[PDB]
């Protein structure tokens, strides 16, 4: 029994959706209402009370990158996610940690705010894009020749690029062609295609939120 | 060849010192001047430009919990740090992540700030202590019956407890006897005793810093 408590537009939740599909395991997806958290969510993640929460045989695993590693360790011989070499594994973890640190808090403001908070977030996210663009270099994947941990860690953001361009006046698609080509590569995988929502859907939802909540 | 670029009072650097000693590997420790970062530190950690940096055969590994895992994966059969069970390993990673997230900012503020910022830091750190005390429960170690990753992740903070008490007017020693007993347990390991600086030394350094 595997249950995933998640929110459709969460790029962090998408990571775990992708990991599960890479391993071809059957699981139950449960959509959470962020304004009305389920008792199960509160019971399983009492410390943070956030999605995604992975429940395996009644036991919770919290934090998306920890979930992905857990899934890779349980089914290591089916579409291995992490590298086998300890140094390369450390580098994968580093870049996944980088993405989390630079985006989870300082980038929610990209769509949920206007004014100075949004402006600060724009500067931060453009720096993230430049840094990852440089890290990718001319490789097919962040994992080198094969799809890996860091690819999973960032690909969900692709479904938000059009939103960031429209609500935060960012230029992403035309400015980072290497990243766009990388995303198109990843999108061909069934796990990724299944996990990522349509970009127009994300945009409509965020626009509606901004109109209703921010009056913008 | 193993080089560790570190700062003596960094509780994050202490983690990697402890892991290295747990594996009994020989390494070169290099003390960094935080106000004058070496060219080697900037070359090896261009993204964050912070200590600790572990250099192994000329290749950098950054971030202390990633360093500890790296060390454990290179020498897994000598004093294993992480659990062998994947679920237990996920929980260890969770609590190490919790510690990093909740402390990295509000513990700098404990000693480097005053006023509302320091008061806010005090509330956050007391919450951390209560949460970890609850998680430890009646176990000998965060790792259960044996010293493990989460123990390594938090034990360096012990060397700062006196500082937090004195500069932030916190009560820790009298309020968390289970955590105090846990720290005494950890201190019996040579790796931990070697890594943790004297509590009074940390306080003097911080006091001088606050004045100047
Ligand atoms: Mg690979
Ligand atoms: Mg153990």
């Amino acid at each position: 029994e595997i249950i995933l408590l998640d929110y459709w537009a969460s790029m962090y939740g998408m990571r775990t959706r992708i990991a599960l599909e890479e391993k071809k395991v059957k699981y139950e997806y449960r959509e959470e209402d962020l304004s009305n958290k389920s008792p199960l969510l509160l019971q399983m993640n009492p410390i943070h009370k956030k999605i995604p929460v992975l429940i395996h045989e009644g036991k919770p695993i919290c934090e998306s990158i920890i979930q992905v590693q857990y899934i890779d360790e349980l089914w290591p011989d089916t579409n291995p996610i992490l590298p086998s070499d300890p140094y390369q594994r450390a580098q994968a973890r580093f870049w996944a940690d980088y993405i989390d640190k630079k985006t989870y808090v300082p980038c929610k403001a990209l769509w949920s705010e206007s004014g100075e908070k949004q402006e600060a977030a724009k500067i931060e996210f453009i720096e993230v894009l430049k840094t990852l663009d440089s890290e990718l270099g001319d490789k097919y994947y962040f994992g080198g020749n094969e799809f890996g941990l860091v690819d999973i860690a960032f690909i969900g953001f692709y479904s938000w690029f059009r939103t960031y361009e429209e609500v935060a006046n960012l230029s992403i698609v035309l400015e980072f062609p290497k990243l766009m080509a990388w995303a198109q590569r990843c999108l061909k995988r069934e796990s990724v295609a299944k996990a990522l929502p349509d970009s127009d859907k994300v945009l409509k939802s965020v626009s509606d939120h901004r109109k209703i909540i921010l009056g913008i």
